[PDB]
Parts: C-alpha cells; sequence; structure tokens
C-alpha cells in the first residue's frame, strides 16, 4: 500500500483570524511538545511504507501529527482553539488505537499527552 496524502494544512476558502489562544497553542504548547525527547515520531505523518506497517492506514482513518498541526496554525487553518486541541487528541488516540498498550511508542505518546494536558491548563483567557 501507498501512504495517503498528508492532511490538508491550508484552505484559502476558510476564514482566518489570530487569537491569543491560537498564538499560545503555537508558541507555547506546540513548541514545548516539539522539543520533548519523545517528539520525533510525532513530528510528521506516519510513513507506513518506510516503517513497513501496511495495515496502519487500514486501522487509522483520521491520521494527525504535530507537523500537520503546526502547519495548520501557521496557515490560520483553525478558527477556534478547540479545533487544534482536537487534532492533538486525535494524534494521541491514534497511537493508542494502532499500537499494543505496552509498546514503547504508546508510553512515549502518554508522556507527551501528560505534558500537553499540563500546558492546556495554562491556556490564557479570551
Ligand atoms: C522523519 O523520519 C521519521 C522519524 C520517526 C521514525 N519513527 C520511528 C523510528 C524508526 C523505527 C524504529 C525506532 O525506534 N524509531 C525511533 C527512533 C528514534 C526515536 F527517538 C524514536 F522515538 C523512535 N519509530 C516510529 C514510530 C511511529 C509511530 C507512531 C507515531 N504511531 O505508531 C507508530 C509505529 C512513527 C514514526 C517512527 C520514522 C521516520
Amino acid at each position: 500500500s501507498m501512504n495517503p496524502p498528508p492532511p490538508e494544512t491550508s484552505n484559502p476558502n476558510k476564514p482566518k483570524r489570530q487569537t491569543n489562544q491560537l498564538q499560545y497553542l503555537l508558541r507555547v504548547v506546540l513548541k514545548t511538545l516539539w522539543k520533548h525527547q519523545f517528539a520525533w515520531p510525532f513530528q510528521q505523518p506516519v510513513d507506513a511504507v518506510k516503517l513497513n506497517l501496511p495495515d496502519y492506514y487500514k486501522i487509522i482513518k483520521t491520521p494527525m501529527d504535530m507537523g500537520t498541526i503546526k502547519k495548520r496554525l501557521e496557515n490560520n487553518y483553525y478558527w477556534n482553539a478547540q479545533e487544534c486541541i482536537q487534532d492533538f487528541n486525535t494524534m494521541f488516540t491514534n497511537c493508542y488505537i494502532y499500537n499494543k498498550p505496552g509498546d514503547d511508542i504508546v508510553l512515549m505518546a502518554e508522556a507527551l499527552e501528560k505534558l500537553f494536558l499540563q500546558k492546556i491548563n495554562e491556556l490564557p483567557t479570551e
């Protein structure tokens, strides 16, 4: 099987706005997770061809990753902060769907998710 194309990251037909919460999601939340020791597997779409995982995209139909999330933020793809938070959650739960619970990559995603939730609790008002 081929890989699917990556998720859309820009849509000129979607309205665009800057908000304090979206800026925080980019400049603090995403940046902190990006620099975490376990970030590398989550920095781009899963290359199931390279990883020899022919069933990945048979099981995962809503792929999401931090490279896509960051591009979405940079392209003003999200109107509401909750849309971005949803994509982070999708990334984590995809890992928990595809992989067996004791697997190293699941433990790594759990560590990233714990830090994510801490940073989301510091989201500013507005
Ligand atoms: C830019 O090149 C990429 C970097 C991440 C590489 N990678 C790796 C590399 C190569 C394969 C073996 C290995 O140990 N990897 C690795 C290497 C260094 C790390 F710091 C690390 F956390 C993992 N493992 C990946 C696992 C996943 C994954 C996700 C997310 N959900 O389910 C699975 C399976 C995704 C990517 C993985 C694949 C090539």
